[PDB]
C-alpha cells in the first residue's frame, strides 16, 4: 500500500508509492529473492517478434498517456489526436513511430528508471542523438563517430545516447555487436593465458574472423562491429583521435607508471535494448562518465578481467603469503587512488564512488521528494569496493521495473544468420 | 521446478531445487524485491500440528528413519502434548539438529561451512536469571576456551504465553559500553548508549571508559530482567595493534575476541527459543570494517588517517579506503597474534562458496543473503560478489524479534 525504506547510518525512512506503477516481474516472488541474480527475468512486455495491435496498441498507450501526463495534460487535443494517430499507424504499419519529444522523454526516462545505475542524479541532462534515419552500417559508424566526439568532448565527458532505427520484424535489428563502444581486444596466447581483456577473447575472435588485423597488444581499441537493417555485421576502424586514453600514474608510487597501464575514458554502452511503448531500439549506445571504481576495482582486478593485483602488490613489497596479510586490500586501494588521479591529472572527467554514491543518495531522496519512489538495486548501487564506507551500503532500497526502460538483449552472434 | 545460479567468475552452474521447501515469507513481492530492506514485514494448538508435524517429519528424514515406527510414535506424542498442553517438548536429539539447522538456514551467514559442528547447551530446565547467568558464562567460557573458539548455542526455556519469555536484553553476550557525554561527544560504543544507560538504571555502576564491558541484563520467566558482571577473567580480549606502524597501539584499540549474538529467536517447528545467545569466531571485518569504522560507531577512520599522514581534503584521495585496509590489517595481526581464533574475509568468503556448492550438491541448495555475505570492504575481490544466490527462508531459523524494553511491561513498583 506504501513501503518504507530506511537508512540505518541517518535513520531517514522515505516512503514509496511509485513502486505501484511497476510493470513487470523482478524475478522475486513472497517466497524467494532473486536480488542477486544478474537476470532474473524474461517477462518482456511484448512478443517475439512483430506483434498483433492488441498487444503492441495497449504499450502504446500506456507510454502516450504516461508523456502527455508528464507535461501537464492527459486527454488535451494533443493527446487524444497522438491516441489515434498510433492507433492509425499500427493498424497500417503494425508499429509506429515516437515523435522527437517523445523519444527524448523516453530515452532520458529509461536512465531515470535504470535501478542498477548510481549515476542517475544526471539523468534529465542527456543528450539525445535521434539516428533512426539510419540505414547502413556506415551510416551507424559516423553517427557513432560523432556521438564519441560530442560525448568525449576533450575529456570534459557529456552523457549521450544515440538511437538507431527501432525493431520491426526481428530480422532487420539495428546492432552495435560490441558490449561497448570502446573496449580492448583479449588474445588467446598459445601457452594458455590471455593478452589484453580475458573478457572479450570470443568478441576479438569474431572481430579476427571477420577480417580484423589485431596489432595483438594488451590495449588494443577494438573495431566497431555495426549490423544495420539485419545485414552481416561491418567492421570499422574509431579514428584513434576520438578515443581519449588515460595514462594510469600514481601520485607516490613512481613505478607504478611502469606497469603500462592505461584505460579510456569514455565508458559507452552498446549491447543494450531501449524500450518505449513497445517499441524496441536494440541499438542505443550511450555514454556517461566513470565511477573510478568501474575501472579500477573491476576492469583491473576482477580474476577474469586483467588480474594486475598480484603484479602490483608485488611492486609494493606486500606480504603475499597469506590472505590475512590484505595484500590484495592495500594493491586495490592504490590501484584505485592511481586511476582517480590520472584521469584527474589529465583532466577527464571521473568520478570517485564516495562523491557517486553520497550523489545517489540525494538523488533518492530528490526522487522520493518529487516522484514518490526511486527504484534502485543495491546490489549494482554499492561499490565493489569499500561498501560500508560509502552511504549506499547504509541505503535500504527498493527494486522495481520501470517503463521506459533499458533491457538485456541476446549477444547478436548467438542469434543472427548470416548472409 | 529447478532454478539455477550462476557464478560470473568461475561460470559453475548450480540448481536450487531446496528452494520449494521454503515456507515463510521474504518480503519480496512477484513486482517489488526488497533484497537489501533490513526487517522486512504465541501459536494456537491448531497452529502449531502442522508446524511441529513438519519439523519432525524432517527431522526423521535426516535420519533416515522417515515412516519408520520410532518417527510414527513420536508425531503421536507431539500431538498428545499439543492436545494436552496446547505446547510439546523437543527432545535432546531434535533440540541439536533444530539449532544446527536454523544455523544452516541462516541466509545471512557466511560462516556456515561450520554449521554441523556446533556445541549445543540445553538450558531448558533454567528458571531464574541467577540460573541464565551461570549457563551463560559456562557458555563464554566453553566457546572462549583460551582463544579457540568454539561455536555454541546455550537454548533456554521456550515462550509459553508471552508473559514468561527468557530473554537476554543485551544484543550480544559481550559489548562495550557507550555514554554520551554532555557536549554531545560519545565515550566508547555508541551503538549501546541505550542499552549502557537501562543498565546504568538498573543499578549498574559505570567506569566510563572507553571498553567497559557491559553488565549481562537477564529475564527469565517474564520477570524484570536483572544484572550481572560477566567475570572478567572469561573475558578474552585483543589489544589492537599494527604489524608495521608502531604507532597503531597508542590509539588505545581493543576487541574482545568471542561474537555472541544475544537477542534473536530460535524457532524449531513452530517453538520459540526467545533466549537463544549463539557464537562462534569474528570474521575480521565485522571489527575492522564496521565496528570500528562505520561512521555510527567508533568512527576510527580520521584519526587514523591523520596518523598516517593522508591528504583528508578530497575523498578522491581515498584516504578512508586506505585508513580502512590498514585497521583491518592490524585487526587481523592482533588476533593473529594473540592466537585467538578469527577469519579474514577472503578465508570466510572462500570457504562459504565451497560450503554453498556441497549444499547444493548434498541438499539442493543453501539459501543466502548476497547484501550480507558479502563483505563491507574489498567486495569483488572476494569470490562470494560473483556469485549469483538464491534468498528463502528455511525451518529451523533464527528470527529477530522486538527489543526487551519496547515490550517488557514492569514489575517492580
Ligand atoms: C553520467 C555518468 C554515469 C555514471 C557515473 C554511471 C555509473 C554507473 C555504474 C557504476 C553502473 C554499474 C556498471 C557496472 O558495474 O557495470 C551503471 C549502470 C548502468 N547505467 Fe549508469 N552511469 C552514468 C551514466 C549513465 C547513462 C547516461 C545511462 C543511459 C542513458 C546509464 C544507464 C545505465 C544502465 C542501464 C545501467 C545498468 C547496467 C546493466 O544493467 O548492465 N548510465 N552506471
Ligand atoms: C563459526 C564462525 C562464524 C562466523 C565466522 C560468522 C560470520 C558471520 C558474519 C560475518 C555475519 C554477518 C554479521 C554482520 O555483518 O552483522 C553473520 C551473520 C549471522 N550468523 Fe554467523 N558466523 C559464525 C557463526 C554463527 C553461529 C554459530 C550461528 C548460530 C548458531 C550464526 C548465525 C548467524 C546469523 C543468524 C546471522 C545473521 C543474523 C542477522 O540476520 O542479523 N553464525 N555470521
Ligand atoms: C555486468 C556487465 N559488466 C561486465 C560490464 C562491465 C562494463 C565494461 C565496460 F567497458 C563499460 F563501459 C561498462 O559500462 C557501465 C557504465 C555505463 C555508463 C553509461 C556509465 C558508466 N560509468 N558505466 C561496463
Ligand atoms: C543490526 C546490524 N548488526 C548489528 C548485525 C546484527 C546481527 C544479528 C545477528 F543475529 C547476528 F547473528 C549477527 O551476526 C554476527 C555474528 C554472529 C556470530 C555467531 C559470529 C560472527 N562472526 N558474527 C549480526
Ligand atoms: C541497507 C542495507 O540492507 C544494510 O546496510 C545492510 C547491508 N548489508 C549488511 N551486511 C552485513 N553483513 N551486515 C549488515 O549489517 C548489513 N547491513
Ligand atoms: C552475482 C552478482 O549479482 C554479480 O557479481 C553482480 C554483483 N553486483 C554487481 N554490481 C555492479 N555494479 N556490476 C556488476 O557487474 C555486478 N555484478
Ligand atoms: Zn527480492
Amino acid at each position: 500500500r506504501f513501503l518504507k525504506v530506511k537508512n540505518w547510518e541517518t535513520e531517514v525512512v522515505l516512503t514509496d508509492t511509485l513502486h505501484l506503477k511497476s510493470t513487470l516481474e523482478t524475478g522475486c516472488t513472497e517466497y524467494i529473492c532473486m536480488g542477486s541474480i544478474m537476470h532474473p527475468s524474461q517477462h518482456a512486455r511484448r512478443p517475439e517478434d512483430v506483434a498483433t495491435k492488441d498487444q503492441l496498441f495497449p504499450l502504446a498507450k500506456e507510454f502516450i498517456d504516461q508523456y502527455y501526463s508528464s507535461i501537464k495534460r492527459f486527454g488535451s487535443k494533443a493527446h487524444m489526436e497522438r491516441l489515434e494517430e498510433v492507433n492509425k499507424e499500427i493498424d497500417t504499419t503494425s508499429t509506429y513511430q515516437l515523435k522527437d519529444t517523445e523519444l527524448i522523454y523516453g530515452a532520458k526516462h529509461a536512465w531515470r528508471n535504470a535501478s542498477r545505475c548510481v549515476g542517475r542524479i544526471q539523468w534529465s541532462k542527456l543528450q539525445v542523438f535521434d539516428a533512426r534515419d539510419c540505414t547502413t552500417a556506415h551510416g551507424m559508424f559516423n553517427y557513432i563517430c560523432n556521438h564519441v566526439k560530442y560525448a568525449t568532448n576533450k575529456g570534459n565527458l557529456r552523457s549521450a545516447i544515440t538511437i538507431f532505427p527501432q525493431r520491426t520484424d526481428g530480422k532487420h535489428d539495428f546492432r552495435v555487436w560490441n558490449s561497448q563502444l570502446i573496449r580492448y581486444a583479449g588474445y588467446k596466447q598459445p601457452d594458455g593465458s590471455t593478452l589484453g581483456d580475458p573478457a572479450n577473447v570470443q568478441f576479438t575472435e569474431i572481430c579476427i574472423q571477420q577480417g580484423w588485423k589485431p596489432p595483438r597488444g594488451r590495449f588494443d581499441v577494438l573495431p566497431l562491429l555495426l549490423q544495420a537493417n539485419g545485414n552481416d555485421p561491418e567492421l570499422f576502424q574509431i579514428p584513434p583521435e576520438l578515443v581519449l586514453e588515460v595514462p594510469i600514474r600514481h601520485p607516490k608510487f613512481e613505478w607504478f607508471k611502469d606497469l603500462g597501464l592505461k584505460w579510456y575514458g569514455l565508458p559507452a554502452v552498446s549491447n543494450m535494448l531501449l524500450e518505449i511503448g513497445g517499441l524496441e531500439f536494440s541499438a542505443c549506445p550511450f555514454s556517461g562518465w566513470y565511477m573510478g571504481t568501474e575501472i579500477g576495482v573491476r576492469d583491473y582486478c576482477d580474476n577474469s578481467r586483467y588480474n594486475i593485483l598480484e603484479e602490483v602488490a608485488k611492486k609494493m613489497n606486500l606480504d603475499m603469503r597469506k590472505t590475512s596479510s590484505l595484500w590484495k586490500d592495500q594493491a586495490l586501494v592504490e590501484i584505485n587512488i592511481a586511476v582517480l588521479y590520472s584521469f584527474q591529472s589529465d583532466k577527464v572527467t571521473i568520478v570517485d564512488h564516495h562523491s557517486a554514491t553520497e550523489s545517489f543518495i540525494k538523488h533518492m531522496e530528490n526522487e522520493y521528494r518529487c516522484r514518490g519512489g526511486c527504484p534502485a538495486d543495491w546490489v549494482w548501487i554499492v561499490p565493489p569496493m569499500s561498501g560500508s564506507i560509502t552511504p549506499v551500503f547504509h541505503q535500504e532500497m527498493l527494486n522495481y521495473r520501470l517503463t521506459p526502460s533499458f533491457e538485456y538483449q541476446p549477444d547478436p552472434w548467438n542469434t543472427h544468420v548470416w548472409k
